[PDB]
């Protein structure tokens, strides 16, 4: 009986100790603690990543459609891993960034490095000696896609001198370096030319825009639901849904009354959202009016939802 169990216990470290850590997982196991993380400022995808956060020196790699929130995301990333002491660099290949935003984001632009390359080839270059300098705590590409190689955007083919070669060279090389410097670097997506990206990526989220989120109004924002498909840090499969508001980003607020009540720490009483007996208020966006101003409430919520988990 206890040979099977202490059989693939022997096997299962072997494993370990020739292809790595997450070689060989269990979707149960709680097995832990990396120190290293950044917090992508959603509570939600930080604990269904396992680790409360996207891992230090792994490539990672955030895909889906347009407008759901990949980027979104992204900078929330930058700012914390940025108000930290942390520098960050983003290499912006679609020319879409607004600062603006980015800034009612947490960010600092005043003190985030912009690079606009022109050939695929420079990027990946440029983002690799500025990673060899271990100075840089996170490292963003915008759009895999739009990383065209030298060739195809001169002359000199019908596919044969590729992308998803320049992806792969890129890729291998830098992923070394990541390790030691210990920069965690994003990719965001839209394979095309990764089919390697997909590989090497320690951690792959699939977002998506779920439901169209209104404050009795209309508009105000949206759901987003993330599914991280690849986890070489944690168990695999999990998810997590949280609220982006056209202005905003992730609201945190949104954040605690959805974990608050799916732990029970908050009850619905018919649309009345309470928490210890006063109420914060009838209808979703009312209780986050709610949870806005009052802060000594929230922050005890947020401190009472993070004892309860990790
Ligand atoms: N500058 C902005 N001001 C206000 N809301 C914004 C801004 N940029 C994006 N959003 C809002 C509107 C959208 O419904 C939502 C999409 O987020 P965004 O980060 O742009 O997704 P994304 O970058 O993952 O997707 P894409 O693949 O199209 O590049 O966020």
């Amino acid at each position: 009986a206890p040979d099977r169990e202490k059989a693939l216990e022997l096997a299962m470290a072997q494993i370990d100790k020739n292809f790595g850590k997450g070689s060989v997982m269990r979707l149960g196991e709680e097995v832990r603690q990396p120190i290293s993380v950044i917090p992508t400022g959603s509570i939600s995808l930080d604990v269904a990543l396992g680790i409360g956060g996207l891992p230090r020196g792994r490539v990672i790699e955030i895909y889906g459609p347009e407008s759901s929130g990949k980027t979104t995301v992204a900078l929330h990333a930058v700012a914390n891993a940025q108000a930290a002491g942390g520098i960050a660099a983003f290499i912006d290949a679609e020319h879409a960034l607004d600062p603006e935003y980015a800034k009612k984001l947490g960010v600092d632009t005043d003190s985030l490095l912009v690079s606009q390359p022109d050939t695929g080839e420079q990027a990946l270059e440029i983002a690799d000696m500025l990673v060899r300098s271990g100075a840089l705590d996170i490292i963003v590409i915008d759009s895999v896609a739009a990383l065209v190689p030298r060739a195809e955007i001169e002359g000199e083919d019908s596919h044969v001198g590729l992308q998803a070669r320049l992806m792969s060279q890129a890729l291998r090389k830098m992923t070394g370096a990541l390790n030691n410097s210990g920069t965690t670097a994003i990719f965001i997506n839209q394979t095309t030319g990764g089919k390697a990206l997909k590989f090497y990526a320690s951690v792959r989220l699939d977002v998506r825009r779920i439901e169209t989120l209104k404050d009795g109004t209309d508009a105000v924002g949206n759901r987003t639901r993330v599914k991280v498909v690849k986890n070489k840090v944690s168990p695999p499969f999990k998810q997590a849904e949280f609220d982006i508001l056209y202005g905003q980003g992730i609201s945190r607020e949104g954040s605690l009354i959805d974990m608050g009540v799916e732990h029970g720490f908050i009850r619905k009483s018919g649309s009345w959202f309470t928490y210890e007996g006063e109420q914060l208020g009838q209808g979703k966006e009312n209780a986050r009016k709610f949870l806005l101003e009052n802060t000594d409430v929230a922050n005890e919520i947020e401190k009472k939802i993070k004892e309860k988990l990790g």
